[PDB]
């Protein structure tokens, strides 16, 4: 039974039922990467998908925000368990002289919101709107997945070092990483290799700049740079300090359901039923305020377990799965925003082949 043909048995649906114009799909395995690559990266070129296409990945993008947080923790910026207001004198006297760094990335805060308010469009609306906003649960009690929590995490962690979040993470980390196609910005030069985006309404997209969209959902990278982050979190990187950061963020505080809420990545045991990753990434989860179930103290959580991670923009799909123990890790890039629970469900055939 070779890996190709599991791979397209679990593809071809996809491509099939969400008229997907463009995939690459990354497959690391017994410490090689494997490339599956199916049509095209821009309906009105001649260039086909391989794993070198640019892909908005969107909340993926979280995974390497928390990355760069836990860096400076490991640089000495800040403790996760600081009050979010020791590093954002313009937040005392709000709700952030209670909530924690950790609370910020992990979506614990109390209420912050999927997104910002249309109206926030700048830097000084955006501190208005923190400081202005009213909880609507204790620090640490609920988890509401938020783009506003994790940006202002990014955007904090950052400034702990004296330096903007693009410029560290352009210049630091991702150099560091040795990520040499991955981009918060496409150059001129990398432009031939980023695909569009095709909305439901059929149309090509691409991002566009936005409150703190570096933080939150604006990496672009190819599935063999995302197969290398991949291969980082699971046998780790040659630089000490940002091995120590990625080691960090697999740092648990929390559950819901079977899912486990680390910085960036979402975790479970492995084995793990396709039942329980569906329910982890669906609507219920991800989009509806749920209580944790609270940790006495944040954990380090194990080899045994999957880690991942879901995103999208108008127009593209993206979704992370490994298993460090296993050494089996998957990456899949779509130029269509198609249904999560088919992401997990592929994925899941694929993993459940590669590591029974
Ligand atoms: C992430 O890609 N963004 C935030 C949020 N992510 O949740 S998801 O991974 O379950 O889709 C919604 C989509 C997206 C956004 N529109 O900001």
């Amino acid at each position: 039974e070779p890996m190709a043909n599991i791979v397209e048995k679990a593809v071809q649906p996809l491509l099939e039922e969400y008229r997907i114009p463009g995939m690459a799909v990354a497959v690391l395995k017994e410490g090689k990467p494997h490339y599956f690559n199916y049509g095209v990266a821009n309906r009105e070129s001649g260039r086909r998908i391989s794993e070198r296409t640019l892909f908005e990945i969107g909340s993926v993008s979280k995974t390497f925000t928390a990355t760069l947080g836990t860096y400076a923790v490991v640089k000495g910026g800040f403790r996760l368990d600081d009050k979010v207001s020791q590093h954002a004198p313009w937040l005392q006297n709000s709700a952030f002289d209670r909530v924690t760094m950790a609370q910020l990335a992990t979506y614990s805060a109390g209420g912050l919101p999927l997104q910002f308010p249309d109206a926030v469009d700048s830097n000084e609306r955006m501190r208005q709107y923190y400081r202005q906003w009213s909880p609507l649960y204790a620090a640490g009690t609920h988890r509401e997945y938020s783009n506003p929590s994790i940006g202002l995490f990014g955007h904090l962690a950052a400034s702990t070092l004296g330096q903007p979040f693009r410029q560290l993470m352009s210049q630091t980390l991702l150099p560091k990483l040795d990520l040499q196609h991955t981009y918060l910005e496409v150059p001129d030069a990398a432009m031939v290799d980023y695909a569009y985006g095709y909305s439901k309404e059929d149309k090509p997209v691409r991002v566009n700049p936005g409150v703190l969209a570096d933080e939150a959902y604006g990496i672009k990278t190819s599935a063999a740079d995302l197969i290398k982050f991949v291969g980082a979190n699971m046998t780790g990187s040659g630089d000490k300090a940002v091995q120590q950061a990625l080691a960090m963020t697999r740092t648990g505080f929390y559950s819901v359901g079977e899912m486990t809420q680390g910085l960036g990545w979402e975790s479970y045991a492995y084995p793990v039923t396709e039942q329980a990753l569906l329910a982890g990434n669906s609507p219920a989860v991800s989009f509806k305020a749920n209580p944790v179930k609270p940790f006495v103290a944040p954990r380090v959580m194990g080899n045994e377990r999957l880690y991942n991670k879901t995103g999208s923009t108008n127009g593209f799909g993206a979704y992370v799965v490994f298993v460090p123990a296993r050494g089996v890790g998957i990456v899949m890039l779509a130029n269509r925003n198609y249904p999560i629970e088919a992401r997990v469900k592929a994925a899941y055939a694929i993993m459940r082949h590669l590591a029974p």
